[PDB]
Parts: C-alpha cells; sequence; structure tokens
C-alpha cells in the first residue's frame, strides 16, 4: 500500500533535483537511473512489467547511491518517493 | 550545484599561480595539493571517486592552508575555484 502523500517542499532537496531530471529526461548522474522498477513486493499497484521505473535521489554524504529514489508510474504526477529502498512508499504532491 | 563562471582575471591573483603549477605538474608548495577531492557532499557533479582533485590556493598572510582552493575535474579547462571551503564553488574561465 502506498503510505499517504507527502509535499514536495518537506522531502530533501534532492528530491526536487531528481523530478528536475525526470522531467527533462536527464542526462542523469548514474548509469542505473532509469532502469525499472518490478516491484516485486507488491507495495505499489500492481501493473505491468515496465510501468514503473526509479531514479536515484542523491544522498549527500552517502559513500553510495544510498537508499532513496523516486519512483514514476505512467499516469500524470504519478511519482512516488522512498527513503527506505523500497520498504515504503509515498505519492509526492508536488504543490505543497 | 556549481554557482557560476568567473573570469580568472576577476579571482585572487594567487588563484592564477595555483592554475600555473597545476599546468606545469608542480612543484606545489603544500603535500596536500594534488590529492582526491571526494565531492562527499555533492555540490559538483556526480564523477567517479578521482576525477576531482584538490590544490591550495594561498591566502596571503594565513599561517594554515586557510578555505581557498582549485577542484580540477578530468575534463579540458574544467577547473573550480572555491573561497569557503567548499560550500560555494565557481567554474574558472581562463580565457577573461
Ligand atoms: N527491492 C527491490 N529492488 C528492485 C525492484 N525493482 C528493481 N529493483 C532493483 O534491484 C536491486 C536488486 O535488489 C535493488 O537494489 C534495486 O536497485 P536500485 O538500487 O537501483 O534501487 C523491486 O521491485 N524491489
Ligand atoms: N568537505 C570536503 N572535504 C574534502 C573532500 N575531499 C577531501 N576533503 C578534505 O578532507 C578533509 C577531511 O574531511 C577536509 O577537511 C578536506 O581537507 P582539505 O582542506 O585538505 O581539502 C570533500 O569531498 N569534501
Amino acid at each position: 500500500d502506498v503510505s499517504g502523500t507527502v509535499c514536495l517542499s518537506a522531502l530533501p532537496p534532492e528530491a526536487t533535483d531528481t523530478l528536475n531530471l525526470i522531467a527533462s529526461d536527464g542526462p542523469f548522474p548514474y548509469s542505473q537511473d532509469g532502469v525499472v522498477f518490478q516491484n516485486r513486493e507488491s507495495v505499489l499497484p500492481t501493473q505491468s512489467y515496465g510501468y514503473y521505473h526509479e531514479y536515484t535521489v542523491i544522498t549527500p554524504g552517502a559513500r553510495t547511491r544510498g537508499t532513496r529514489r523516486i519512483i514514476c508510474g505512467e499516469a500524470t504526477q504519478e511519482d512516488y518517493y522512498t527513503g527506505d529502498h523500497y520498504a515504503t512508499f509515498s505519492l509526492i504532491d508536488q504543490t505543497c
């Protein structure tokens, strides 16, 4: 299940960076940006393979790509944030 | 993010000295000159480890290395100046 919505202004600023890149179709910092998200744990609504894609949300100070990601779906503004490597997701509200 | 581009002539003259030393591969005044800059805070574009290196920009009168540095990237003419110990950066334009 999606854990409610979260205002974009409340997320780490890098979340805004990633959305901006998704809007311009990159260029993305990591070669893994834009790969299909399989939704293998079925936390998000079931859809055909390829419906969701994932993008890194950089964690300043981390030595790796870390655990923050934005997952997009095909619907308009259908963007989910996860800060715990897909354990939980929130739908991003870009209006607050 | 990079703050903007600044002409080399608009930076302290010591920035010029540092760039001249980098062009001749030293010798450098400090042993830390030329070590890898990790980009740990993710201020500059994401790159592999070792893409960036740091060099001191001498602060006249200082007893320590101070807060001025030139960070080079592996690309042609990619050099950034920081006067606040990596809080902010400007790309240096050596053509003006
Ligand atoms: N847990 C999980 N990882 C997924 C899923 N789809 C793609 N992945 C990616 O597959 C990897 C293998 O576990 C994960 O680290 C994640 O890589 P990312 O680090 O790029 O997010 C999914 O549905 N669940
Ligand atoms: N803030 C910061 N310091 C770095 C980085 N890479 C190397 N350093 C150097 O590592 C030290 C310990 O974190 C910093 O004080 C700085 O020492 P310098 O002034 O010698 O560059 C980096 O990516 N960020």
